[PDB]
């Protein structure tokens, strides 16, 4: 009879998906969220910031505090002919909830927000307070996005004990890892400079691309470290290349490309820019570089919340899932700066950020017992 | 008292350069053209088709017929800020007359218009017919521009003996070079496909980026070949490269590659597009490819007007041009369709598609003068 906690998540989570909100526009959703929490008590808290809209939303006032923390969010769909349902429509077919955000991560905001209601509707006098944290930017800059709402609550010293980070961290089957840290994440914005000109007459110009081709392919294959016992290895992905007029018999001025790379602990930021710039040097090129550090690498101090996730999965749908600290990054980071212990566990990650993303609704249902066992597992 | 007509070499120019002529626009250029020749008796014949604008202009009704060609359209400027002068100005600094179109081509279009003039006003009942064939799109598709002229004459058997089609062929000196023929050109407009997905995912991705690194780096350094006694080597420049949707957290589908070839006749374009997908095939890419052929390789049968022009060039500034096939391609290709003999002349190529495109003002005024000798030559 918890098929009506999994409809629920269901009809919730496609309120959501609906809602096309590209970083930094929250276009409404947490609306729709802060509302049905406040007719069940929570304390409303909004903390807007610039063009960035974040909540705060709490019942109980005492210690623990375990927040639920997430991203209403979400990164640009393309081409919407591309995608075989709209890509805001919500559609369910055969067991498969289509849409941007389905799976990264309004499904699994949404198995949060109804564990939470439902926990607080069983135990109005829990111990402990249940809160949740979310920001309309967790894809973009997120300058002014969850960072914003840590600075704010430390300043008044507020105080988060737990908090489980609902990105979708299962591999291929729900529950088989949660994270407990990860890698950084650092972005180079490269423009190597050539000399414009005719294309027959390269002697008088300098194309960049040719120039570039050799220090390209080295980049790409360069391997940065082997990981080590605590992070996989470091990663770098070129997701942004350009160059040209759009004309065929003109030599571009300039070529711009935009890399990134995931990091673990055995380089560092300095480390990966001081390589670059020898790269760049052995092949004697003429450059400018702006560097963009997202994140730095971050474990967390394991505790009572990893062991009540653990704990939760296992006892929801049998299997004892693996911590790990890969994939992308989270808020997580941000949180953790509070002193909160911070673990994260969501829906399957296959198809976040691709063309014909989806989740599971089954999952989602599991995802929304799962939630809720943690909560039981942690205050009781 | 011939720096009378260099002044009128100028002053045209000048007004031909301030109308930002982008290909296939004319901006008004061929009307103030047909306007002065109208005066001095030529007859004028419009030949637009679709978006381009085409002027065949003659002075005379008999053999033989010698054909001035040239163009009105000029390439693209970029930010103007990037310019000292506004492209468009015609500023005239130190001698140097300052402007997108000032060496390719308008000012020897100017050159060879007021030489036109100059001699009809001089010879009204001159031997042959002295004619103009201008027109609006010879740096872009070209599909409607000289190539429609000669095929409407062709279709009614009218002739054309000898074209001197003006763009810039000197390399260092004025009159230093002139070309009895042109490389091909094609463009390949190559597409690679991945699979978009999440940066810090790439295991679930395909990043057509780095797939195609290699690829990329042995295109712009095989050798076609080395040139023969007829033409110099072939030269393969990549124009332009695109790929990514903006993020810096997403790894994109698809990379676009434009390259454009120009070619002498040890290869073909068959042997260039069978080349191209024998290396796709070696580095295992999946691709679109879109072949667009410009022109084949061209040399034209060396006769009186080489001669006419050898000599007018030696006559008038004192040294011998080497005749050649390197640099770009022209509307010669074209009107060799005829039968008619072609060669080209003009000022110094050093700036053409470059910011900051100049010319000499003393050497359009020479070049005036050697147009002019040129008709002497051929005519008397
Ligand atoms: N500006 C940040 C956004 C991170 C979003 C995060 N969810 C991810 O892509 O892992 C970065 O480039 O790391
Ligand atoms: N669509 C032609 C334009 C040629 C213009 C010609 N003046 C040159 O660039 O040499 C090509 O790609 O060859
Ligand atoms: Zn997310
Ligand atoms: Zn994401
Ligand atoms: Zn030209
Ligand atoms: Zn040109």
């Amino acid at each position: 009879a918890s098929n009506a906690m999994k409809e629920k998540v269901v009809s919730l989570a496609q309120d959501l998906i609906r809602r096309p909100s590209i970083s930094p526009n929250d276009e409404g959703c947490q609306q729709i969220i802060a509302e049905r929490l406040e007719k069940l008590g929570f304390q409303i808290e909004w903390m807007p910031f610039n063009d960035t809209l974040n909540l705060w939303a709490k019942h109980g006032t005492s210690e623990p505090v375990i927040a639920f923390a997430g991203h209403t969010d979400v990164v640009p769909t393309g081409d919407e002919n591309q995608w075989s349902s709209p890509p805001f429509s919500a559609e369910i077919i055969d067991g498969m909830l289509y849409g941007r955000g389905a799976a990264d991560m309004k499904g699994s905001l949404a198995a949060m927000i109804v564990a939470a209601e439902e926990y607080v509707k069983a135990n109005p006098n829990h111990k402990g307070t249940i809160a949740l944290l979310i920001t309309s930017d967790e894809e973009a800059t997120a300058k002014d996005g969850t960072i914003h709402v840590v600075e704010t609550l430390m300043a008044r010293d507020e105080k988060i004990t737990y908090c489980m980070v609902g990105e979708p961290s299962s591999a291929k089957n729900l529950g088989d890892v949660v994270k407990n840290g990860r890698r950084g994440s650092i972005t180079g914005n490269l423009y190597i400079q050539g000399i414009q000109g005719h294309v027959a007459y390269p002697h008088l110009a300098e194309n960049p691309i040719h120039k570039a081709a050799l220090f390209l392919q080295e980049l790409t294959t360069y391997q940065w470290d082997k990981g080590n016992e605590f992070f996989p290895p470091t990663s770098l992905q070129i997701a942004n290349i350009h160059a040209g007029t759009g004309s065929n018999n003109v030599i571009p001025a300039e070529l711009y490309i935009q890399f990134n790379l995931r990091y673990c602990t055995e380089v560092t930021d300095e480390i990966i820019k001081q390589k670059v710039a020898e790269m760049l040097e052995k092949h004697n090129l003429k450059y400018r570089i702006e560097w963009n550090l997202s994140g730095k690498p971050f474990l967390t101090k394991p505790g009572k919340l990893l062991d009540s996730i653990t704990s939760a999965i296992e006892e929801t749908i049998g299997i004892t899932p693996k911590a790990e600290t890969g994939g992308g990054t989270s808020d997580g980071r941000f949180i953790a700066l509070m002193g909160a212990e911070v673990v994260e566990f969501g829906p399957l990650n296959s198809t976040i950020h691709k063309v014909n993303e989806c989740v599971s609704v089954e999952d989602l249902g599991k995802c929304g017992e799962i939630y809720h066992k943690m909560l039981v597992n942690l205050l009781d």
